[PDB]
């Protein structure tokens, strides 16, 4: 059958959506921190640039990812968290991890 | 710390190994089927070609995920499986497969 072709278009879906190096470090800080101010997560990946992070940003919220939400508090406050689907996310996100972990250790000591 | 920078390249190391169309597909069928011939897998993926197949499969045996064992026996037999590394990979592949399933229908069922 098309098993295949199905497969792969759904597990690509999921690398578009994982995308280069700077969307997945964003959710893992969310995801393990939990909410977090532009600002900080601005300094929680010092790596990223003011532009890059808006960028990143509005890209997973379209993808509905990341959530963002404003509180009209004195001064208002406007922070961003994981839709469901990015907390559904973070699982495989912690299995890569723990795979390349232990894989690069075997290429490490052969 | 540095924390990012390692993060990113030991995810970035699974996506190599998982790599472009091809690599998936065979560990796929692996996982779930067990050990198979090499005519085998070129018909459970019948879009793949032979010249593919073969560099596929060799660049999997040499990152030590595929492992390739001969039985002389009469008349000898040539079957490939995961190696242990290959088998701690098919959740991730799963759960990857898994996410892109309920993420495509909130694509389509808005």
């Amino acid at each position: 059958r098309m098993d295949d072709k199905r497969f792969n278009c759904e597990k690509e879906l999921t690398l578009a959506v994982i995308g280069g190096k700077w969307k997945m470090l964003i959710l893992w800080h969310l995801g393990k921190e939990g909410t977090k101010r532009f600002n900080e997560l601005k300094t929680l990946i010092p790596d990223i640039t003011q532009k890059i992070l808006v960028n990143q940003l509005r890209e997973l919220e379209q993808d509905m990812i990341v959530h963002r939400e404003v509180y009209p508090v004195v001064p208002p406050k406007v922070e961003y968290s994981l839709t469901p689907h990015g907390e559904s996310l973070m699982p495989i996100l912690e299995a890569m991890y723990e795979w390349g972990k232990g894989y690069m250790e075997l290429i490490d000591i052969d």
